[PDB]
DNA sequence: AAAAAAAAAAAAAAAAAAAAAAAAAAAAAAAAAAAAAAAAAAAAAAAAAAAAAAAAAAAAAAAAAAAAAAAAAAAAAAAAAAAAAAAAAAAAAAAAAAAAAAAAAAAAAAAAAAAAAA
């Protein structure tokens, strides 16, 4: 499913939280501006569940 | 031959419908822009891979915000009564293929008629 979406600018950094007790920080202008109906672009090795 | 029902006479009661003409709106059906979606090419950011590294969980231990206990008091929510909204179950139906009865064309042949020959 989509874990959630939320609308940002450019150089807006953003942060991801796990389930399994995981918190991560990526700047979001090192990722490519994707477009519809393509694949994804993995973010977080996050092992199990 | 008995019963029953239609129809027609004439003064009464009471209804219904088709078109023309112009100008505006409202349904309802089409071409045609316009953008999702999908097939088939090259192309290029991400995982891999490896070496190298140093940032946050352990560990000692105080202490300071805490979650249980006690009490008082306010009053949200739950279950029982009624009263509406909204959806499957079941039954019905109007066109619609199938069958049966009557109108128009057909010639074979003859009755009666009209006409003319010698």
């Amino acid at each position: 499913l989509i874990g959630v979406d939320l609308t940002s600018g450019e150089d807006e950094v953003m942060l991801f939280s796990a389930e399994g007790k995981v918190v991560r920080f990526k700047e979001s202008s090192v990722r490519a501006m994707g477009c519809n109906t393509t694949g994804v672009r993995g973010i977080r090795l996050g092992e199990g569940d």
